[PDB]
């Protein structure tokens, strides 16, 4: 629906104890399913096949973190663990302040999400594609320690 | 100038891996000195004394907080290190990713924030007073670990 703007954080300390930072901007779009709230928090990269309640709980992620996962190609999960409405659920359910999915290799998850009128969450899913998600990505993937800012309107 | 809808939140973990929350909204209002930007992190209470650059680093925050500090009676305060403009400079010079004044006892701090249109912060500088500042202290005070998440328009 609305738009959500994304911004990408990196940031190093300097000795003098002051922080230096690079950031980078996305475009994105708010989910249905998601609250349309600004939010922000530690990036959290997620396994697609990592938010899982096969396991019960993972590891210890401290409340408040930006879950993003990269969403694969449908063709390759014909027998998942969660819907893509219900792996938001649970992040949002551990401590995830916002969830951000890269649908490029896999578009119909927008139409999942975004008919997901029915008991939406509190905590804002947003998801990109294009140009948008590849910077992400290439920042998640390259980095460590990158904090999002998602705002909206 | 404009409101700056603040939320705060404390949660515990259960075993089942899940957060638990308790949240409680305030209204604020965003300073010229600040971007009137949505913001949000982990609460840090800066002591008004404990935000002075005669200490050159004091202790180890982690990249985007958000700073609370609860502003003194003036009169109690003649010869300061830093202006309230530049306190604020400093907490995001530090990481802070908001700074949120209690100027209840100190409604001057106003003005000489709000006749900050001299080169105002990237991160956005809010100020409360009344019922809405009552209950943040009493939280931040009383508690430890909370976050808070703060909204423009």
């Amino acid at each position: 629906k609305e738009t959500a703007f994304v911004e990408v954080v990196l940031f190093e300390s300097s000795p003098s104890g002051d922080y230096t930072t690079h950031t980078t901007g996305l475009t994105g779009r708010f989910s249905r399913a998601g609250a349309m709230l600004s939010a922000e928090g530690e990036i959290v990269q997620m396994h697609p096949l990592g938010l899982c309640n096969n396991n019960d709980e993972e590891d210890l992620y401290e409340y408040g973190w930006v879950g993003v996962v990269k969403l694969e190609q449908p063709e390759l999960d014909p027998k998942p663990c969660l819907t893509v409405l219900g792996k938001a659920k649970r992040a949002v359910q551990r401590g995830a302040t916002a969830v951000i999915f890269d649908v490029s290799e896999n578009p119909e998850a927008i139409d999942q999400l975004n008919q997901g009128s029915e008991d939406p969450l509190k905590r804002p899913v947003v998801y990109v594609k294009g140009a948008d998600a590849i910077k992400l990505m290439n920042i998640v993937n390259k980095q460590k320690v990158a904090r999002a800012r998602i705002q909206h309107l």
